[PDB]
């Protein structure tokens, strides 16, 4: 069985998401582990620089209380390894997942290398490109973890004939020996176009 724990300030874009008892998703707001008036997650950057980053001391509190040794902490942020089906597969087969969810210009550093004292840690980007903060990028890997638990050629489905595009001849043909031959083709041709350096 497997426990999925993410930590965030916007706890609702977890909703979607939330058949068995196979995997256990639990949504956290983070603001439950401050203890100011003001329930303050962030503070001005050292060094200059635009923006704010989150405190250390709230997430140091809250992976204190969710994480144990044997949890594997992921921490969405555009300077991590790039996510892959390999790491999905890979993370498929673990017990106790945490999502750190950031905003701003992210978690203090210090955040990290505290956690990895007494667990695996994983900064990952799901991409060359930036985001708001890590919730869209936790949903992604929770997607293609979830899928695993329960280039690409082109489909076609009915009419055979469709504001004058035909589907291929070669798949309403029968001939398993064409088809296969005609299916290599398409996908080469495709990662030639869009993905040559793959």
């Amino acid at each position: 069985s497997m426990r999925i724990d993410v930590v965030t300030i916007f706890p609702a874009y977890l909703d979607p998401l939330r058949q068995s008892g196979l995997v256990d998703l639990r949504v956290h707001d983070l603001r439950r582990w401050t203890h100011d008036a003001h329930r303050s997650v962030d503070d001005a950057p050292y060094g200059g620089g635009p923006g704010m980053v989150m405190k250390a001391p709230v997430w140091g509190e809250a992976l204190d209380e969710i994480a144990s040794a044997e949890t594997l902490l992921v921490v969405p942020t555009p300077a991590g390894v790039l996510f892959d089906q390999a790491t999905a597969a890979r993370w498929s087969a673990e017990r106790h997942l945490v999502f750190a969810c950031g905003r701003y210009e992210g978690i203090d550093q210090r955040v990290v290398e505290d956690a990895a004292r007494r667990m695996r840690v994983e900064e990952v980007s799901i991409g060359d490109y930036v985001l708001p903060g890590g919730e869209s990028a936790a949903v992604v890997m929770i997607e293609a973890v979830l899928r695993l638990l329960d280039l690409e050629g082109p489909s076609y489905t009915r009419p055979p004939s469709w504001r004058g595009l035909d589907v291929p001849e070669v798949l309403l043909s029968g001939d398993h020996a064409r088809i296969a031959a005609w299916r290599r083709e398409v996908s080469l041709q495709r990662t030639r176009e869009r993905r040559p350096e793959l």
